[PDB]
């Protein structure tokens, strides 16, 4: 398996590594139907999502999506630097496919 | 692929946004039998719901549904400053769709 | 939909409203067999439970069950304050049917 | 219902209170295969595990089992003292049954 | 049942102890397709896996998998010190088995 969150990122097609370094500005959650989904955004003046479930996903990823998701509201909450994020970039806005926190 | 809670919140008939900047002032929590729902309370007197689970929802809210009454557990206890909510207007109390949050 | 505790608690018969206002004094918690609950007391004296799930439950409550012993856990962890309970005064020790704390 | 946790306790043979009376000194977690368990430790030496699910459990200790995983590992991380613990003493270590913290 | 980390993970081939005594380092959390893992490390130059499930593993172990990733999160968010990890040491990164972390 992968040992980094960038050599994993190199693995998918459509993505790119984003180097924040700095804790989430804002964080955006909805239960609206078809529009399950988390934004986030930076100072940097980036905005994520984490996708809404859909076919693009495989069934290994529907707890993984969730998990996500429970991560960003955490980090949000305890002000934590995120150092990467792995995103797709074939969305808008990217899409989260991995994050990576130091120190 | 919504950037903002107000682009998401205009997709929707029947909502509006309401700029709460503040915290939550009371949660309440029921799991009484056909009232299993979260009440929230700000100082400015506007109340808020995330509705009982029902017809209304298709399957892809549910696991969201429980997800935002979590949000509102933790932001509650955290004391943390709600930007801004959408809400469903055409119940009572108005019901949560989406909630943004920002630092 | 009810907008507050005791709106909420007052559709249900052999209810009541007990006004806490304190913080939780003991937490326990069992995972013995038919024994699956979680008791509260407070420096008042007053004991109360979530009860044990079942055949008086609907499957909605199952969720909401699981949920109000994940909000006395971390209201006992932070010292959360405690507003008003509404309970099921047809048990020993009353039963918990939903919970305010405010701030 | 049971009042507090050792009326509990007394409904079953093979259990005895252990009074703690402390924080855990140790936290120990598994996922290996059929060692799904944790155990924690104390300053006074003494030794408790959380058992495997397996065939001892009904089906509504289940979801209780993977409950007091979650109360030792958050109560180990805040430094929460341990009031007292219920455990079955035909198991080496023993194991717990229920757990009671107070203040 | 084993009652330290060392008994458990000597039941196993192919593992081993790694006495680490420090912080987690890095957390990366990755949600893409077939790649659903948690990956840690620490100043020691070390990096450890939470594999993604796969056949090598039984039912049991779903949730276990589940819960040590929660485990590092949190464990990382809060600079909580690991005394050891039990691996399995026929993958790369080495793969997680289990953890203690000793106050
Ligand atoms: O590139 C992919 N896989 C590469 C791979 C597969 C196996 C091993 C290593 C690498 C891959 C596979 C399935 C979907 C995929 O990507 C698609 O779905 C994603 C969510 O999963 C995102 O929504 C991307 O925007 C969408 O393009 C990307
Ligand atoms: O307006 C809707 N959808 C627009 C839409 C469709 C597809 C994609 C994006 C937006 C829509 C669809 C189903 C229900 C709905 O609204 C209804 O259900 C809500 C809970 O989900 C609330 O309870 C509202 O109170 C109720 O009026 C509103
Ligand atoms: O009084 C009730 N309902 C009124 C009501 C029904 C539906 C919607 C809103 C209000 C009602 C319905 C089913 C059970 C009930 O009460 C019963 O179950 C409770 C847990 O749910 C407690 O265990 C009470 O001790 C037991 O009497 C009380
Ligand atoms: O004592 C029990 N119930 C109380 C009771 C039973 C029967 C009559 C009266 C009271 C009881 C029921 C099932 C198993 C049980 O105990 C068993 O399983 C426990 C976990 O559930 C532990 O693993 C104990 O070590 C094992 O002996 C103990
Ligand atoms: O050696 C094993 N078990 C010994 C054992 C059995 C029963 C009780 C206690 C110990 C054992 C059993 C099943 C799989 C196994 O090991 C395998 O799967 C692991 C994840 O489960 C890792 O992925 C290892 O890398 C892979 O070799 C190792």
């Amino acid at each position: 398996a992968p040992q980094t969150i960038t050599e994993l990122c190199s693995e998918y097609r459509n993505t790119q590594i984003y180097t924040i370094n700095d804790k989430i500005l804002s964080y955006t959650e909805s239960m609206a139907g078809k529009r399950e989904m988390v934004i986030i955004t930076f100072k940097s003046g980036e905005t994520f999502q984490v996708e809404v479930p859909g076919s693009q996903h495989i069934d290994s990823q529907k707890k993984a999506i969730e998990r996500m998701k429970d991560t960003l509201r955490i980090t949000y909450l305890t002000e934590t630097k995120i150092d990467k994020l792995c995103v797709w970039n074939n969305k808008t806005p990217n899409s989260i496919a991995a994050i990576s926190m130091k120190n």
